[PDB]
């Protein structure tokens, strides 16, 4: 059993710069987004998940159900749209972005008081990990 509900800071970032290269973001951008240090505000309700991913440039909000498909929409992040599903790997989040990039997707999991979170494609691998926070933070 898991339950990812809380509110996270990043700790590191790692190879976020080629992550999004294989995204085809542009270099403009790739330039603003590694400097980001994210918060994840998260609430498991059921099998419904929320994800809010906030930064100070763009945030990224994911809203769907466990185990069901759905249209993705990353405009702001790649300019693409995937049909993904997240779904239960035990007590890890396994999601499957199917679209234009082969080998997209993610897995979140919890160790302790960290969240982790493994981005692919394309066989390129970035790794994120946030530690679980109680300042709340407004927004
Ligand atoms: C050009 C550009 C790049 C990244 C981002 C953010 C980003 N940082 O990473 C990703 C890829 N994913 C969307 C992250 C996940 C959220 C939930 C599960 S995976 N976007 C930074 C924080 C949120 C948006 C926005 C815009």
């Amino acid at each position: 059993p898991v339950d990812f509900t809380g509110y996270w800071k990043m700790l590191v970032n790692e190879n976020f710069e080629e992550y999004l290269r294989a995204l085809d973001v542009n270099v403009a951008l790739r330039k603003i987004a590694n400097l980001l240090k994210p918060d994840k505000e998260i609430v498991q309700d059921g099998d419904h998940m929320i994800i809010r991913t906030l930064s100070t440039f763009r945030n990224y909000i994911m809203d769907f159900q466990v185990g069901k498909e759905f249209e993705e929409d990353l405009t702001g992040i790649d300019d693409r749209k995937c049909m993904t599903t997240v779904s239960w790997d035990g007590d890890k989040l396994q999601c499957v972005q199917k679209g234009e990039k082969e080998g997209r997707g993610w897995t979140q999991w919890i160790e302790g008081d960290e969240l982790h979170l493994e981005m692919r494609v394309e066989g390129v691998v970035c790794k994120q990990v946030f530690k679980k926070v109680q300042h709340h933070h407004h927004h």
